[PDB]
């Protein structure tokens, strides 16, 4: 009745290691494809009050995921991050974004 959509990379959780005040662990949960078929994932990321956003490209994430230990990020702040899948190939009719998680890097002190 719509379109056509390789779904969500859905249920994106920015699960911290208790004390790396300078990594968050995204988490997601992808379509339901099991051990074959290579999905190429675009992870955005950024600092809660940023204009316009940066980039994980799909390098790690370009042969299927559902999780990536994020690293070099400013202690106390919410970095946040916005992920969506696409099938082997450039064709992708993307999948509408899993969804926006917003990850606080612990504590410095």
């Amino acid at each position: 009745m719509d379109k056509v959509k390789p779904n969500p990379p859905h249920n994106l959780s920015v699960i911290n290691s208790e004390e790396l005040s300078s990594i968050l662990k995204l988490t997601w949960t992808n379509p339901s494809i099991k051990s074959v078929i290579i999905l190429k994932y675009n992870i955005q990321y950024r600092t809660k009050d940023a204009s316009t956003w940066s980039q994980i490209p799909p390098e790690d994430t370009a042969s299927t995921r559902s999780s990536f230990t994020v690293q070099d990020l400013k202690p106390f702040t919410e970095y946040v991050f916005r992920i969506r899948c696409m099938k082997e190939d450039g064709k992708g009719y993307w999948s509408d974004w899993s969804e926006e998680a917003s990850g606080i890097t612990y504590e410095d002190r």
